[PDB]
C-alpha cells in the first residue's frame, strides 16, 4: 500500500550554533551570497581571500539543512568523468582545510571498504578503478584497489557474512557535519565574510541586464554580483524571476549509534544494505538504503525527466502520499519583494524520520556484525534533498541575468563544496575555472 507519513516540516538546526555577525546589514558589497550551507560558505571563503567583501544572508541558521545532516562520505569512488574531478579535488582541498583555517573541521582521512556482491560487481570496480587511475588529476594518484583474504577479513572485523572482494578507497574522508561547515562558517566570519542568520533573501532587483541589489526581509544591500546556493530552495527562488531550475525534492532520514569495542573501523558499505561511516566522536552514522518521494505538484511538473525517482528503474524508492500534496499547491511560487515570502515561514527546513527506515538498517547492522548488539540509538533525524534528474550539479551563470550564478542541486555536496566553491568564485570574477564548468552549465537544459 502508499505510506501516508512523509512530510515537510519547519525544525531546528542539529548543527554547531554560528552567531550572526554583529550590526545593520551593510548598504553595499562586492557580492551577496543566499544561503549559509557549505557551497554558499566554501564560495565565500575563495571570493573573501580573492579581496572581496563578501555578506551571506541564512533565512534559519548555519547548515540547518543539508549541510548540517548528511550522511558525510567523502568519496570520488564510482564518480562519472564529469563529476570524479571535482570529487577528486574536493577530497585534495578537505585534506589541506584543517591547515588552512588552522581549526579542526572534523575531517579525516578514515578509508572506505564497499564489499562486492558477485563477479558482475567486481567487474564494474575494476572497471572503473583502473579507468580513474588512469585520469586522475592535479597530480595526486587515485588511492582506490581491490582487496580480499586476510586483508579484507581484518578490514571487515566480526563479519557474519563470508566476503571474498571489495573495493578499497584507502583515502576516502569523513567529516561530521553537526561540526565541520560551522567551522568553516566561522573561518569566513575571521576573513571578513559577514554572515546574517535568521535573515531571509526574498529576491533580486534587475534592470538593463544588471543587478542592483538584493531584497531581504531586514533591508536591501546594493550589489552587482550574487551567488544563489539555496539548496532545495533554489528552484522557488529562481521561479520567481521566471527561470526554471528541474530539481525534485527526496527525503531521507539519517541517524547516530554508539560505538562499541571490536567494532570494524572507518567506512563500510555492504550489499545488504548496511552503510556505517564512524565520526571523530567515536559514534557512527548510519544510512539507510531507501529514499521517499512525497508526491506533490512539482513530481508532475518534472515526472517525465525524473521517472528513476518516480518508480522507474530499480533505485530502493518508496511513494509518500499526504498533507505535502495539497501545500505543495497552496506554496506560492511568486511573490512581491515588499511582502513575506515562502523562505520566512520555513527557515530550518527537513522532512520527517522514518524510523522503521532507520530501525531495520541498524538492526542488519546488528546481524553482520553482533558487536553492535550492545550499540545504543544516540541520535536520529531527517533530512530533504533536491538533485537534478541528470547526476550533474548545477554550477553556472545565469544568462537572463547577469551578476547571478547559482551553486546547487547536488547530492554530493559535503564532497564537492571545497571545489565547486572555488569553481563558482571563478564564475564569478570571470577566471577561467579550476575545473571546466560546461557540464553543469544551465544550457544544458534548453531546447
Ligand atoms: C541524508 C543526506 C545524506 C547525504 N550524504 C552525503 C554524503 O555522504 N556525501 C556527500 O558528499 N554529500 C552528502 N549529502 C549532500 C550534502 O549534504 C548536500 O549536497 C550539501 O549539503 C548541499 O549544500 P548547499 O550549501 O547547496 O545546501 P544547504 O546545506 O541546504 O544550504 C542552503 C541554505 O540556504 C538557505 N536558504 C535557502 N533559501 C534562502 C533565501 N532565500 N534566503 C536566505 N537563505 C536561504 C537555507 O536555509 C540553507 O541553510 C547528503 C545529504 C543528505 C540530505
Amino acid at each position: 500500500m502508499v505510506r501516508r507519513d512523509g512530510k515537510f516540516v519547519e525544525s531546528k538546526s542539529r548543527a554547531l550554533f554560528v552567531e550572526s555577525t554583529e550590526g545593520a546589514l551593510p548598504s553595499e558589497s562586492d557580492v551577496v551570497i543566499i544561503g549559509g550551507g557549505i557551497q554558499g560558505i566554501m564560495t565565500a571563503i575563495n571570493l573573501a581571500e580573492r579581496g572581496m567583501s563578501v555578506t551571506i544572508l541564512e533565512k534559519g541558521e548555519v547548515a540547518g539543512e543539508q549541510s548540517g545532516r548528511a550522511y558525510s562520505q567523502i568519496i570520488s569512488y564510482q564518480t562519472s568523468p564529469e563529476i570524479f574531478p571535482l570529487h577528486h579535488y574536493g577530497k585534495i582541498l578537505w585534506r589541506g582545510m584543517n591547515e588552512k583555517i588552522g581549526a579542526d573541521t572534523s575531517y579525516r582521512t578514515q578509508g572506505r571498504v564497499e564489499a562486492l556482491a558477485d563477479e558482475k560487481a567486481l567487474d564494474r570496480a575494476q572497471e572503473w578503478i583502473k579507468t580513474a587511475k588512469e585520469t586522475a588529476g592535479f597530480d595526486v594518484p587515485l588511492n582506490t584497489r581491490i582487496i580480499k583474504g586476510e586483508e579484507l577479513s581484518n578490514r571487515l572485523v566480526g563479519a557474519q557474512t563470508p566476503w571474498t572482494v571489495a573495493a578499497f578507497e584507502e583515502d576516502s574522508g569523513s567529516v561530521d557535519p553537526e561540526t565541520g561547515t560551522p567551522t568553516l562558517a566561522r573561518y569566513a566570519k575571521q576573513i571578513g565574510v559577514k554572515i546574517y542568520t535568521h535573515c531571509a533573501v526574498r529576491g533580486i532587483e534587475t534592470a538593463g541586464g544588471k543587478i542592483s541589489d538584493v531584497v531581504t526581509e531586514k533591508g536591501a544591500i546594493r550589489t552587482s554580483n550574487v551567488v544563489l546556493a539555496g539548496g532545495i530552495w533554489s528552484r522557488l527562488f529562481m521561479g520567481n524571476m521566471g527561470v526554471d531550475l528541474p530539481t525534485l525534492n527526496v527525503y531521507l532520514s539519517q541517524q547516530r549509534v554508539s560505538g562499541v569495542p571490536g567494532a570494524p573501523r572507518g567506512n563500510v558499505h555492504l550489499p545488504n544494505g548496511i552503510h556505517f561511516r564512524e565520526q571523530a566522536d567515536g559514534t557512527y552514522a548510519v544510512a539507510p538504503r531507501i529514499f521517499t518521494s512525497s508526491i506533490v505538484k512539482d513530481s508532475f511538473l518534472l515526472g517525465p525527466k525524473f521517472m528513476h525517482l518516480l518508480g522507474g528503474g530499480e533505485l530502493p524508492l518508496e511513494f509518500s502520499i499526504g498533507e505535502d500534496l495539497f501545500n505543495s499547491f497552496k506554496m506560492p511560487t511568486s511573490w512581491k519583494l515588499d511582502e513575506k515570502s515562502p523562505f520566512e515561514q520555513y527557515r530550518i527546513a527537513t522532512a520527517t524520520q522514518n524510523t522503521e527506515h532507520l530501525d531495520a538498517v541498524f538492526q542488519r547492522m546488528k546481524t553482520e556484525f553482533p558487536v553492535f548488539e550492545k550499540s545504543q540509538i544516540v541520535e536520529r533525524w531527517g533530512a530533504v534533498v533536491s538533485p537534478t534528474f541528470d547526476e550533474l550539479p548545477i554550477i553556472s551563470e545565469v544568462k537572463e541575468y547577469p551578476g547571478l550564478v547559482i551553486n546547487t542541486a547536488t547530492v554530493w555536496g559535503m564532497t564537492e563544496g571545497p571545489a565547486a566553491g572555488e569553481v563558482t568564485a571563478d564564475i564569478v570574477t570571470g577566471k577561467k575555472p579550476v575545473i571546466d564548468p560546461t557540464p553543469f552549465s544551465l544550457d544544458r537544459f534548453k531546447k
